[PDB]
């Protein structure tokens, strides 16, 4: 069955008509009171040249400059990378691989980087001559999906009754901990069968069911479809839409609304097919702290405490990897 995942046009978000952007809020609250996902279309940003520089970033790449990117999980000599670089595939075992990177910003200078705080690492990119132009496009898109992820902030706040920078403000290009990642799930002929996950249902997935470790997520994917929902009715197939923003709300969402916006839970298919996978997790500064709120509640109180962004994050990313493995 298919999940219910409406067109939602943001487009007011980035101007100044506010009547029309609370009728974007309010499609946004009925999506995310829902299955919990919606397509952001008109939102501005060139998907297909997006799409086309990271199949040459994923195409050239060669083993050794993966070994010279890879994280720590691959690479001891490179204690400093939990999150950003090279994610490797293992040949008949493990068939995405992926890459990711942080906040341009986060420069040797930068003070978080040298108070070494936890989630905050310098990128690492390959070689400009073998790939000429990469990091320059890598890092006009983070810039080009965080104005995308901050008009959609406006909107999730107003949803929630909030003036429009209620979220906004705490997502800042000189400190935000969002990541974008470039992952590759390949087509494979023969597929290794200890890459295919098989869930209770009898589903062949390649990722297990999770939560997302972000406030909210803005992902592009090929026009291959892979994604699931978990409903009361039951896991719903998420359709594809190669020119449009999928988005969704991360646990952070879920706690500081006191789960009136949960965060879904939701699967990936497995598919033998070469495709896109290109998310960006949309997470707040270290230090950021949103005091939870109820809107079912008359005067809004929550019991549940509040948590800074950094401790979530930390928390919450080796998490993910204990229950579904290192990507
Ligand atoms: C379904 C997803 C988009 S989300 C799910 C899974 N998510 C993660 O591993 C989180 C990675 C966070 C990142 N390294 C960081 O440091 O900020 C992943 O990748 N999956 C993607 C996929 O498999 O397509
Ligand atoms: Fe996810």
């Amino acid at each position: 069955s298919k999940a219910n995942v409406p067109k939602i046009d943001v487009s007011p978000l980035f101007g100044d008509d506010q009547a029309a952007k609370m009728r974007v809020a309010q499609q946004i609250d009925a999506a995310s009171r829902d299955t919990g996902f919606f397509y952001a279309v008109n939102h501005g940003i060139n998907v297909q040249r997006l799409s086309q520089k990271t199949k040459e970033f994923h195409m050239s790449i060669t083993p050794e400059e993966k070994w010279d990117l890879a994280i720590r999980a691959y690479n001891k000599e490179h204690q400093d990378q939990v999150r950003a670089g090279y994610y490797l595939s293992i040949p008949g075992k493990k068939a995405v691989e992926s890459f990711c990177y942080l906040n341009p910003n986060f420069t040797p200078d930068h003070p978080r980087i040298q108070a070494k705080t936890p989630t905050h690492e310098v990128n690492v990119w390959p070689d400009e001559t073998k790939h000429p132009g990469f990091q320059d496009f890598a890092e006009q898109y983070y810039w080009d999906v965080f104005g995308l992820s901050s008009a959609l902030l406006k909107g999730y706040a107003l949803a929630l009754g909030k003036e429009e920078n209620f979220f906004a403000r705490h997502f800042k290009p000189d400190d935000t901990l969002a990541s974008v990642v470039l992952i590759r799930y390949p087509y494979l002929d023969p597929y290794p069968e200890a890459a295919i996950k098989t869930a209770a249902d009898g589903t062949k997935l390649s990722f297990e069911w999770h939560e997302d470790v972000s406030l909210i997520t803005v992902l592009y994917q090929s026009n291959v479809q892979n994604l699931q929902v978990e409903t009361a009715a039951g896991y719903q197939d998420i359709e594809a839409d190669d020119t449009g923003y999928l988005i969704n709300c991360g646990s952070y969402m879920a706690h500081l609304t006191n789960n009136y916006y949960k965060a879904p839970i939701h699967r990936v298919k497995w598919v033998n097919a070469e495709r896109q996978s290109l998310p960006f997790f949309v997470n707040l500064g270290y230090d950021s702290v949103i005091d939870p709120f109820d809107p079912r509640e008359p005067n809004g109180k929550s019991d549940r405490e509040p948590l800074s962004y950094g401790d979530y994050l930390q928390n919450g990313l080796v998490s993910l990897i204990n229950k579904n493995g290192q990507t």
